[PDB]
């Protein structure tokens, strides 16, 4: 049949208290980390970009639209 109801996507392991969800899945509090820093993406919260987690500070430098704009 199956295993489990809710079990994190990074590692795999089964969540047991605190599940985060998240990219429509439950995950660890501490698997949830940002793309290019790796920061817990669980209470700081994410940000969905090019289909990868990132975090608000992370996020808005990529996202931060050049200097130079007519
Ligand atoms: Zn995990
Ligand atoms: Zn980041």
């Amino acid at each position: 049949g199956s295993s489990g109801s809710s079990g994190c996507h990074q590692c795999g392991e089964f969540i047991i208290g605190r599940v985060i969800k998240a990219m429509n899945n439950s995950w660890h509090p501490e698997c949830f980390r940002c793309d290019l820093c790796q920061e817990v993406l669980a209470d700081i919260g994410f940000v969905k970009n090019a289909g990868r987690h990132l975090c608000r500070p992370c996020h808005n430098r990529e996202k931060a639209s050049g200097p130079s704009s007519g």
